[PDB]
C-alpha cells in the first residue's frame, strides 16, 4: 500500500554496518581530496536526470548520517520522478558530502533502477487485468540483496524468499539429487512441515502434480511457453485447488502479459534485479541563499 | 596484458573475506535443503547460455572452494560466449554445490556482464579507429567494486582509479567548495604532488586552460557534444601538449564512434557498470553415468 | 528422522567464524598454559558421565579442526548416552588439545542438554498417544541459538522458526499496537502474502477466532489450563479445519501430557532452551600404550 | 559490595558490539513484523514474574540504545524479586521495542538466574558460618562469557578467572602431558612469573602437597567427598599456611554447608552457570492513559 | 602547509573502527580497576615531557569520544613542544579517562615521535640548501599505518605512497622476477599506463637510464654512494627532464646532507618510522582548585 | 626458558585473524605489481644484517601461510644475529613472496628489535650480579600488542600483565581518584581478592608502606632515584618480606646497572618497546634453472 512504511522493514544495526563497509571500500586509508574541498558547512542539491520511481532514502540517509551530514527530502519513497527534479538537500561539511557522494549516489541509483522495473512489471500487470503478485528473485548482486530486495518492494513487487531459509524451495538439481520429484518434496516437506512453506520447480505438468500430491503448498512452472503454461495452471487449479502457481523463466517486461492469466497467482523476474539500468542522479554543491 | 594473467591482480585474502560475507549473506542460518539433497558426490555443469565474453572465474573458484568442491574450466577466462556453452564442471558434495551454485552463478553473470560491456565499447572504438582507452568509472554496486572493476579489464577496458586513494580527482563539487579551478588544482597538487596524478572534470575550455596552466596531469572533459569535444580537445593538446585528455559523459556504445577522435586518450563510461545486462548462466546436476 | 544427517543443515562458513569467536573468548592473548603441556602428540578420551542424548558433534569436530587435532566418534550423533561410556578420542599436539579442551564441552554439553530435554519431551508425547510437533522457541542465548536449535532438532523435536524473518508471527504487542487483532493480522498478511506463513498468540477463544477467520495459517493458544486448552483447539478445528493449532505457555516434561491432544499440532516449550541442564562431559589425556 | 557499581566493569566499545551480534542472530534481513505494529511512540512494561535477584540491567540498556529507545528502571541492580514485580518501563517506536524484546529478555533471564543460583550460594554459605569466596568456572556458554561472569559478580559469588590469560591453571590433563606434578607447576611458576598466580587441580593428598612444594599459589581440591576433604584442606594448611584451598567439583546448592570448612578459602561450582534456570520476565506494551 | 588542516585526511568510519579495536585489545573482559576510581567527573591535564613536535591530536580525541570524555587543547597540531608543557585537558567520568589514558598515550607518544623525527630531517635538508620532499617508506608497524603516515605529514614530510595500490613500484625483486629491467617496468606501464605512476628501484645508472627510457616517472638511486649517486641524478635531470628522482637506501638525520643535491627530488628514509623514539607524555588527574 | 618453546603461547586462530588485516591494510584493492612478476614459482633469502636476537618467526611463517608460501628456518627463534646472516628461505609464486614480502619483513624487524633490547637489558642486569626479572610495559604500540609483548619473551624479558584484565593496578590517578592510597588499595583487593595479584605503582616510600599495609601483592617504586630507591626497598622488605618490589620510570640500558639491588625484584623499561629500533632484514629473490 504504503511505500512510505517500507523503511521499518531495515534494522538500524545492519544499516550502519552495511554503509561503513561502502564507505571503507570507496577510501580505505587517506582521502586526500579533502584538502582541496575544506571542511566548510555546505549544501548540495540532488537531482533526478532519469524517470522511474524514487527508492532508497533509508539507504543515502544512512550513509550520510554516519558522515555527520543531514537530508532533507523533497519526495516521499516511491515518488515517480519526471526529470530534471530537484528531490533532497544534503547538508554538512564540505569534504563529507564529497566523501558520501558517490555512495550515496551508487546506491539511490541502483535501488531506484530496480524499484522503476519493478512498477513498470506491476504495471503491465494490472495493464492485462491481472491481480495476482510481481515478485523478485535471488538473482541479486551479491552483499547488496537488502538494497535489492528493499527496491522490489518500493515500486509494489513482492520479494519473493530472501534467502535459503527462508522457504524450502525445491529445484531441478535437488529432484536430481534425490533420485526423483516425490523424493525430494517428501524430504523437503520434513524439513520444515510447520512452518516453512515448500515450492517445488517443474518443467512439465506431471512434474507439477507430483509435486502437488506430496505436499507442495507452491507449484513453479518453470520456463514454459505461455500456451503450455495456461492450460497446465487449469488443470493444477482444478485438481489442487489450495496450491499455488508461480511462473517463473524469462518472462520480461514485454511479454509478461502474456502470462498473466487467471490461474496464476504468482509471476517472478529476474529481469528486475540483473536488467534493471540504474536512474541517474547527480549532487551539486551550490552557494547557500 | 592477458586475460587468463588478470587473476593475480585479486589479493587472496580479500577473495576469502567477500566470498564468506556473500555465502553468509545467501544462508544466515540453517540450510534446509541440504536435506532434501543429501551430501552424496555429485558433479553439475556449468552452461553459458547468452552471447558475451566469460569473467569471473577466480570468484567462482573461490565461492566453491570454500564449500570443499572443485572446477574444471573449459574455457579460459576472457572467451567468447557462444550459446549453448558447456563452460566447465563443478564436483563436490551434493549440499555444497546447490549451496554455492546461486551466489557464485549472480558473481559470473554480472561480472561477464560487465566484460561484455567492455568489449563491446573497445570493439566500437577500435572500429573508429580510435587507440585510446576505454575506462570504467566508480559508479560501481556499493561491496561489489572488486568483481565489477576485474570485469571491465577482462573485457579489455581500463578499470580507471580504483578508488578515492589512487588519483586526486577534482571534480565540479571541489571546485564550487574551494573558490574556483586554479585553487582547486592548486590544492591537489598539494594534496600530493610525488607522486599521484591531478585529474580535472571541466565543463568548458576556459576551465581545461586554467586546470592544465595550474598542472593538472589529466582534464577530462565532460558532457560535451562531439561537436564542442574535439576542437576543444585540439586547442589543449595544441598547447598543452603533455597533458592527456579524457571524455567522459553520457557517452554509450552507440554513441560511442562519435566521441573518438585523435586528440582524446581516454573514454570512460558509466555504463559499462551502471547499464550492463548480466549473462544468463546455469548450473545443472547430471546424473552418474 | 535420522539425526546423523542434520549436520548438513550447518553452512559451514557460519560454523568456522562461530568457533573462531568462542575461541578467542577464551583464550585472548598469550596462552600461558601451553608451556605447561608441551606440544607432543596425544591423545584424549571423551566421558559421557550423564544420561541423555549426544548432540554437537559438528560443533565439537569444528572447533578441534581450527586446532588440527582429529576426532574419532565411537557413538553416533543423537546416541543415548548410558553413562560412564567412552564416546570420543580426540589426537593432535598436547597444547592444542587443552585449549579446545574447554570449548568443546562447553559447547557439547549444553546441546546435549538442550536434545536430552527436547527427547524426553518428544518421549512424553508419544507416551500419551500424541502425534504433533514438540517445538522450541526464540528463547535462545544470544549468539548460541546455531547450537542450541540445532540440538532441538536432534533431540527429535521441530526448531520452528529461526528467527524473525522466518513466519511472521504477530503477539499480544503487535495486537496492542495496531489497535486490534484483525487489523494486526491483515498487516501480517500483507507483510508476506506468498509466502511466509501468520501465526498469532492468542489468549481468548474469541481472539483465536478473530485471527483465523483473518486469515492465520496457526493460532497459537497461549497460557491456557489444558481444562480451557482442548474445548478451545476442538472448536477450532472444527470452525477451522485448515487452520493449525498450537499451545504455548508454561508447558514442562511434568505436566506434558496434560497439554497433549488430538485437535493440538504444536506444544512450544521455553523450558527446552532456558531449563535444561548441561550434560557432563569430560575430556582426559592418557598416554600410549 | 554494590551491584549497582558493578556495571562500570563493562567496557562500553564491547558492549555495543556484543549486542549488535545478538540483534544481528535474531533479525538478519527485512524485519515484516514492523510493518504490523508501525513505529508509533509507545511504552512497555518490564515484569518480573520470578523470585530471585536482578542482574543485567547495563545489557538491556545496551540493546534498546541501539534502538533507540530509553529504560527507566525501578529497582536498583541487584535487588531482590518478588513476582510479580514491576521492574522497569522501556519507550520508543513500536517496532524498535518489539525488535529488541526477545533478546533483552533472553540476556535478563539468564543474567539473572545466574546471579539468583549465586546468592542462593552465598545465603547458604552464610548460613553455615563460612566465610570464603563462593565462585563461578569457564563452564559458560561460548559467546556469552562476559554476561554470565558479571551475573555472578551481582549474585554476590567471585566470578574466578575470566579466561585462560589470567592466572595460570595447572590441571590434571596437564599434570599427565607433562609427566608429573612437579614438573607441571615448575614449568606454570615460569610461565607465570611475577604477575598470575599459579593453581593446580589436586585429587589427592600427595598431589596436593607436591603442588605447595613446587610454589602453587592455589590449590584446589578436587572432586573430593566431605569427609575427605576437610582432614586434607587442615593439613596442607598446617604445613603450607600460605597457600589458599579451593574445593570443587559436585558441589551443588543442597551440599554446600558440607563443603564449607575453616580451611577452604574458595568454593567453586560449574552449577552457577551450567544448571541456573532462567528467570521469567516479560515486556507487555500499555496505552499511556 | 597547514597541520591543523591534515585532519581531514582521516574517514571518520576508518578511525572508529581502528579506535574501538585499540580500546579492545587493552581491554578484553572486565575492567576491574574501574571500581578502584569510580565513575564520578574527573579532569586530567596532558604533560608533554619531551622535546619534538606534537601529532596525533585526531587519534587521541577519537578514542575519548568513544569513551565519552572530552579533550581541550591548548596546542595546535603540529606544535613545537618545548617541556615540560601543558598541552591538553580531558573530561569525563574517572574510569573512562583512565580507561583510555594508554592506548591515547601510546598512540600520541609514536605519531608525535615520528613527526619530530620528520621535522628533524626536514629542518637538516634545508640547512643543506635542500627544499626537496623528505618521504617515509612502507616500513610501518603492522595495523598502525594510518597514525604513522599521517604523523609524517604533521611533521613536514610526504608520505610517500600509501599502500600497494597508490602507485607501481619495480624493485629489486620485480626485475629478478620479470627477467630484466625493460621487461619490469614495460609490465608495470601496462598495469596502469593512465594513470598511475610507475617508479623505478635501481643500484646503477645504466639501469636507471633503461628505466627511465622505459617510461618511468620516478626513478629511485638505491644504497648509492653520495659521491656515484650526485653525477647520476645529473645525467638523468639532462636526458630525462621530466623524470623525478628519489635517493634511498640508508639515509639517516646525521647522513642526510650528504643525499641533497640539485637533482634529487625526493629523499625517503626508513628510519623515520622505524627508528624514532616515542615522545614522553604522561595524563595526570587533578582536582578542584 | 627455551625461546623455540614460546610460539607454543600463540593461539592459531589470533595469527591468522591478526595477519589477514595487516595484509588486508597493505593492499586492499588491486595488487598491480603482480603482473610484473607473474605467478611462476620462485625463491627469496632472508638476510639479517642488524646485530641483536632473532624474534618473530610465527608471525612471519603465518603472513606468507596466508599467501600460501612456505619459510624454512637455518637459524632458531632467539638466536643471536651475528651480520651478515643468511636467516631462511621462502618459496612460493613470486607475486605472493613479493605481496607478503613488506609486512612480513616489518613484523620481524620490529619483534627482533624488541627481544634484541631486552636481550641486552637482561645481559646489563646478570653482570651487575642482578636475579630478578626485567620487565616490559604496556607503551606498546595499540594493535601490535602481541607481537611486542612475544618479542620481550624471546629477549629474556618478562612480558609483564598483557593488559587491564591481568593484576589490578593502582597508579597515581586511580589514587587521585579513590581520595587516598588506602582506600584504592582496598578496593583493588575486592575487585579480585581470589585470585588477580594487586601492584600499587607509589612514589614515596610512605606510600609503599601504606599499600604494603593495606595488602598489595607488589609495590612499584616509581621514578625514584637510584639512591632513595635502595633504602626504600630496604625497608619495605624488612616490614613486608612477602610483598614483591619492582622499580621502574626512566631506567634505560646504560643506567640499569645503578637500579639493580638486593630488594628490587623486578625492573621493567618503557624503552624496550617505545626506543627500541627495528632490525634491519632484507629479502631477496633469486633466480633458479
Ligand atoms: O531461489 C529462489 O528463491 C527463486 C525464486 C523465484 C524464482 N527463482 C528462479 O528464478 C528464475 C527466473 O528466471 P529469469 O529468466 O527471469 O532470470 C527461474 O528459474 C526460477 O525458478 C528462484
Ligand atoms: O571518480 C572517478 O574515478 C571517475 C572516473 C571517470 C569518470 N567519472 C565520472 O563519470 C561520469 C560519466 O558518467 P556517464 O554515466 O555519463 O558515462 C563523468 O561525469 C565523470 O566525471 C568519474
Ligand atoms: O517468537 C517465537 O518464535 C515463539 C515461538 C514459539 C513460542 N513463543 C512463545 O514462547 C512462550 C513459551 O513460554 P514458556 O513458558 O514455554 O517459556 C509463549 O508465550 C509463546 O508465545 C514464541
Ligand atoms: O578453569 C577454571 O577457571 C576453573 C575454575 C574453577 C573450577 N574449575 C573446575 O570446574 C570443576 C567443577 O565442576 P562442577 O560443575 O562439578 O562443580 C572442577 O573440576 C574444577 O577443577 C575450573
Ligand atoms: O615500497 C615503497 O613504498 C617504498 C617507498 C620508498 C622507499 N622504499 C624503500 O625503502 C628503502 C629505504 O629504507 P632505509 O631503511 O634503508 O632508509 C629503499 O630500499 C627503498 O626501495 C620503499
Ligand atoms: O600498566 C602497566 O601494566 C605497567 C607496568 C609496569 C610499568 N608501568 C609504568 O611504566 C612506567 C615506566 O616507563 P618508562 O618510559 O619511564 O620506562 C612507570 O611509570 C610505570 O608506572 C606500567
Amino acid at each position: 500500500m504504503d511505500a512510505e512504511g517500507l523503511a521499518l522493514l531495515l534494522p538500524p544495526v545492519t544499516l550502519a554496518a552495511l554503509v561503513d563497509s561502502w564507505l571503507r571500500e570507496d577510501c580505505p586509508g587517506l582521502n586526500y581530496a579533502a584538502l582541496v574541498s575544506g571542511a566548510g558547512p555546505s549544501q548540495a542539491a540532488l537531482w533526478a536526470k532519469s524517470p522511474g520511481v524514487l527508492a532508497g532514502q533509508p539507504f543515502f540517509d544512512a550513509i550520510f548520517t554516519q558522515l555527520n551530514c543531514q537530508v532533507s527530502w523533497f519526495l516521499p519513497e516511491g515518488s515517480k520522478l519526471v526529470p530534471v527534479a530537484r528531490v533532497a538537500e544534503v547538508r554538512g561539511p564540505a569534504h563529507c558530502l564529497l566523501l558520501g557522494e558517490r555512495v550515496a549516489l551508487n546506491t539511490l541509483a541502483r535501488c531506484s533502477g530496480i524499484a522503476s522495473a519493478a512498477a513498470a512489471a506491476v504495471e503491465a500487470a494490472r495493464g492485462a487485468g491481472w491481480t495476482g503478485h510481481v515478485a523478485g528473485t535471488r538473482k541479486t548482486t551479491p552483499g547488496f540483496r537488502l538494497v535489492e530486495k528493499y527496491g522490489l518492494l518500493v515500486g509494489g513487487a513482492a520479494s519473493h524468499r530472501y534467502d535459503l531459509g527462508g522457504l524450502v524451495m525445491v529445484k531441478d538439481n535437488h529432484v536430481v539429487a534425490a533420485g526423483g520429484v516425490e523424493k525430494a518434496v517428501r524430504a523437503a516437506r520434513q524439513a520444515a512441515d510447520f512452518a516453512l512453506k515448500v515450492e517445488v520447480e517443474c518443467s512439465s505438468l506431471q512434474e507439477a502434480v507430483q509435486a502437488a500430491e506430496a505436499g507442495a503448498d507452491l507449484v513453479l512452472l518453470d520456463n514454459f511457453k505461455p500456451e503450455e503454461l495456461h492450460p497446465t495452471a487449469t488443470v493444477l487449479k482444478a485438481q489442487f485447488p489450495s496450491v499455488a502457481v508461480e511462473a517463473s523463466g524469462g518472462i520480461t517486461l514485454d511479454n509478461l502479459p502474456q502470462f498473466c492469466g487467471p490461474h496464476i497467482d504468482v509471476i517472478s523476474m529476474g529481469m528486475l534485479t540483473q536488467a534493471a539500468p540504474a536512474l541517474d542522479f547527480s549532487l551539486k554543491l551550490f552557494a547557500k541563499e
